[PDB]
């Protein structure tokens, strides 16, 4: 067990998906995984191990921001003999072309944390997901239909941020997505030599408010979650 | 409703206490409040209001880590009328003579986050709470009998810390308790123009192993949440 | 004797207040003390002990801004046996509710210094003053009929900024009074292991830029150096 | 013409391959290119234009450091047409397990510089590849018998390092090689719109301090030429 | 009047020599000026105004540390119509090589001071003297056949420094003297369209602890004074 | 050997001039140096050692940019005995009275890059030239009839920068002209312990759009050389 985790070593698959909110979790379970048990429930951060196709995986919430995914991440590396996390979740657009219900793979990960300049002596660490995990996402969507846009997302500490002007920065740099996570997990899974990609949805522009439905959203979001196993599925050969 | 709070205007007190995991949030309500009903559930963040010898009182978990905490307790500042959030936690001592079981009173807190950088252009923000509010926890605490040390937390956006000799820094500055929300939620009152306290009971010394039973663990708990509850009622006069 | 102050351990009370003009520690000792000597007049930072009501009690002036005080701080509280610091000086105002003779107590201090900064490996470290100081001065302020404001204190390096756009954001922030040291007194007595305050007036406001009459103002500078004096007499208990 | 650049539109090929040494450039254009004339030649900066199994290629040097291949890829970018840079450089080794003779693709570059903070409000903006030549650069080294490795650079501003501790946190952090270039020219890949690839040889080991053999290593550097022409191939379709 | 100096234009010379000690101005206006007038006693900062060979020439200390001085050297320049500020201190040697009482003239000034970062974007600002001030400097000190030392200060904050290792840096980096005013002198001078230079003698050395000695102080002291005096009238012609 | 310079100690005088321009430095060894001989030719990074009035005098280009120049003004100190170091380059001016063609020589280098701060622990070393050096290249200017202004320069990392304000804060604190590695040469000087200085021609206008035109390029250019040469000339005497 870990502080964080009422669980033993093999509890978890050298694989785990990573949702946002933990509700989500269970969503993947129940929904992808057969032969699911429970393997945590502490604070109410819910995690699953099954298999899809055979192949032994595991689902669990992280919670919002790079400090609560941090936590996780790191334990899952040094405790559960973790090799992999695939972060699942959403994102806001800033780029004009990148349209609601878009999947979004973050081969980088730019900040405004400062956890990486504290591991990095103050210096710039390109946060970045690993190659192949990268590679196999985007052949697992090109093989499901679904067309993937590759690039840098922003990991933000403020979701409510007081600098506007940030997002125009972003824009012009090319941010794909703005999320809470990936440069933290990236960070993680450096640090503890371990592997680790985000994909992201887009729920949101910042830009018009322009609408989804229940249905379109369960859909996109069905659709992430199957590129992601099905790219496990490839990294294993 | 406000995109993590599924709730409207009048569903929260005006003062909400806060623990970092949801499944006490259930707990407060259960155990301290009368009359409560459900006031939320997005992605499992339980939050409740009802009364406290009939002071009307919300309780809603906030998550780890700055990023998290700083969603809600913005969220409750600007769309739910809340003046006064009260953050009920546990931290991490330094010092040798602050001992395990100790009740901590933020009326400062410390942190390596870049959030208040952000916020006071890259200048030192004192992240502060509301003088009042930490003199309501005091004689509250004097009146149930119990010592209440007030100084400084310290925010951490790392639970795992690459940089050990941090710890000894904060020790010789006199850092009261390690956790890792107070100086994100001190900035979002700022921010915002509500008021803030953060109480923390030390569950660990980052210096020997010691043990607490349960039993001790729920006493001490109690104790703080009665703290809590007094002190909004010292401040209503 | 130090390198700044010729006297010897004994020739200061254990509280020193502290005025940045030495000038007005010369007022303060004639209006306030009886049988007041001289104890430093090295580079004419006059200092001065005497009795307040019995109680033994030394003024000495610090000189403006964090460099100069932090040296005198540093050398009573090391060399003096010192133990209470408590800062008497003036603020300018950046809320527009805050007015021209308020009282203001620093809780905590922000500030655009790099001091604390370098003690604190380039954290943010939450400049704060002592807890029982803070309660022990508005309660004599209370008791002589006068309405302490407590909260955060903006410590200032450059009287004259090239910043304008700063006054904004200490406004957003509700920074109650802009000073030159608070900030560097909280950073040495933290450093040090004692204890300070600093009370402010405000005799400025940064925003309607008016006065006032000259006895009212007097009036005003001898109630925060009342609230200091009984604020030490009700420490002692 | 640009201030650095005495050529036309159309002199270059809309790829430029890029060493950092100008005679390197002079070299790969006589070895690899048919029908090559000199296109530039201020400063002796030599760039040449030519062509590799009937496609236009150029080739030319951008000196050492960030700062002067900054100008040389930015004034091709928005002047002479090119949508790709290719570097073509060594870099020294930090990892054990990374060999002499290794081929190195930096998917993405950390750095020590300053120009990302100064493009990116400060904060951490990740330096990355995009993500197709990265793809196209594994595949034609796949097809040529080789096994490249992709992951982070970093990219100094000092050959000569004043802190030699940071060659172990690299180490810790994954860092396959380390340039002087890549982190700079992502930088101005983004700001400026187009795409950039850095392809590295391992010609030092900051570990163990060896060589290996002068046919061996040309041998090796000729491989990495090949896999930065054929991956242009590839991504032509 | 300015709010730190209670004189009219006119009553100041257009150069100031100005020691942090208001002691030394008055010992200064004594010993070298004739018609010695004092022009200015807030805060006891003593300022005077007479006659050197008939050249008016003003003097008047500046209190310890970057914040007091730049108040008063800005005041100075702006309602004074002061163009030339000497700044005429003390400083503590880190090369071994530099002897205690040697001359050293302040070419340039490091800090770890912000003032300057707040200036110049969080860039590297170059504190320097006016080149025609040092070698006025330093013919005056030949025609009167002293040594004197052309190089960097370091302009500290803290005169108790908490980073020990620092001073290594220092003397590595060639730093003749460190004192706390000249980087904010320069600063100030540049901000504000004026000239200055910084002229220090060598009191102690901060690793050998032994402080300015019986009478040598005085001559030490007035050979700066004398260099400074002298090198004003050769500005002059 | 080194592994950027191609020669033996010996090889090279103890002075060196350096352009930016490898060709200028051939052009300068043809033009005014007697028996030139070419000592490097490594990268076309092109060196000479020839006679000046029967002084030995060496020329080599040192690239753009801090990291270009730092690598060559380093080997040159540590491996063949060079004990001054002088810039001849251009430079972009920010002040209207500062006009085409004018000399100016680098009393000290402000700069946007992070090398100065990684060697003084984050804090700002003044990169300052050798003060003899300067006041010779003076005396120089002043024997051959050439105005010459004395002052800070601008070391940029960015020649295409994306900060446009900053040159409006370069202009307030009075920057001479904007290059691209006087603080890093001024760093290095001081980390190996030589000595340098950078005189630079004025160029363009960073206003005005409009670079050296005609043959007053060369008059211009070699009026510096000139300047120069004669200056270490009057250093030797
Ligand atoms: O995490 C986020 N930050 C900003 N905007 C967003 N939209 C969806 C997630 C999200
Ligand atoms: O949040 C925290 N960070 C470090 N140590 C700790 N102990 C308990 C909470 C805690
Ligand atoms: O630093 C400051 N700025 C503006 N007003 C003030 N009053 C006292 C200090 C002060
Ligand atoms: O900057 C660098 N440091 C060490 N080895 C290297 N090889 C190439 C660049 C380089
Ligand atoms: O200002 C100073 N800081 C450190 N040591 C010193 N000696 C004399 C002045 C001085
Ligand atoms: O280096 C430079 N940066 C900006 N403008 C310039 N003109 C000439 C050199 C120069």
């Amino acid at each position: 067990a870990t502080p964080h985790i009422n669980a033993e070593m093999g509890d978890f698959a050298d694989v785990v998906l990573m949702p946002g909110d933990p509700l989500r979790a269970k969503y993947i379970a129940e929904t992808f995984l057969e032969d699911a048990r429970e393997v945590n429930n502490v604070r109410g951060m819910l995690g699953f191990t099954g298999t899809y196709k055979g192949r032994k995986i595991s689902v669990m919430g992280h919670g919002m921001g790079i400090p609560s995914c941090s936590i996780y991440t790191k334990e899952l590396i040094t405790d559960f003999g973790v090799k992999k996390i695939i972060r699942v979740g959403s994102c806001g657009a800033v780029l004009p072309h990148v349209k609601l219900r878009d999947v979004v793979i973050g081969m980088g990960a730019c900040t405004d944390s400062k956890v990486n300049r504290i591991r990095f002596k103050d210096h710039d660490f390109a946060a970045i997901a690993d190659f192949d995990m990268v590679r196999n996402a985007v052949d697992a969507a090109k093989a499901l239909g679904i067309d993937a846009r590759v690039g840098n997302l922003f990991s933000a500490d403020l979701f409510y941020s007081p600098d506007g002007e940030m997002f125009d920065v972003m824009e012009k740099y090319g941010i794909l997505g703005v999320e809470m996570e990936a440069a933290g997990i990236y960070g993680v899974a450096a640090e503890f030599g371990a592997k680790a990609l985000t994909i992201c949805t887009v729920s949101d522009h910042i830009r018009t408010h322009e609408q989804t439905t229940a249905a379109e959203r369960q859909t996109t979001f069905n659709d992430m979650i199957k590129i992601a196993l099905e790219s496990v599925l490839l990294g294993d050969k």
